[PDB]
């Protein structure tokens, strides 16, 4: 009776180490699943750290561009018009003086 | 021997049920672990696509407001140097005229 006890829970024993083997195997690849996905991400969080930083400077540039082609633009009309007046003066004096011949 | 032998057998297997017991939830807590890096991994991704072309984008438009800067620096020099030119030539008529009469 006792030698079949004895039997039997070495079966038990051998179902528990299949058990066991296969649980420690799955587990092995998890924690290597972990380290990459860890990795990997302290990888990419860097790198959208970054191309945050990018993104903001990149867009104050845009910015004061903005601003500065306004100016000219301004700045532009401004002179344009003068010139325009000028060149409508300078034919106002050339021709007082052709009068004046 | 074989009575002893036995309790001692049943002390093993217990032991080892308990083992593998706790196996399983450390494999459990890894696998929650597993999705939920996963999907937190799959945000960041989504997240650093969208910076990257809005990065681009704005990098477009930089440029593009750079040239029309230049273009227009360029421009209003031009400008200005004819003006320049200009109110000498009509000092130049006005004093003809002047002297004309």
């Amino acid at each position: 009776e006792m030698a079949n006890r004895l039997a039997g829970l070495e079966n038990s024993l051998e179902s528990e180490k299949v058990s066991r083997e296969q649980l420690i195997k799955q587990k092995d690849q998890l924690n290597s699943l972990l380290a990459s996905l860890e990795s990997e991400g302290a990888e990419r969080e860097k790198r959208l750290r970054e191309l945050e930083a990018k993104l903001d400077e990149t867009l104050k540039n845009l910015e004061l561009e903005k601003l500065a082609r306004m100016e000219l633009e301004a700045r532009l009309a401004k002179t344009e018009k003068d010139r325009a007046i000028l060149e409508l003066k300078l034919a106002e004096a050339i021709d007082e003086k052709s009068k004046l011949e």
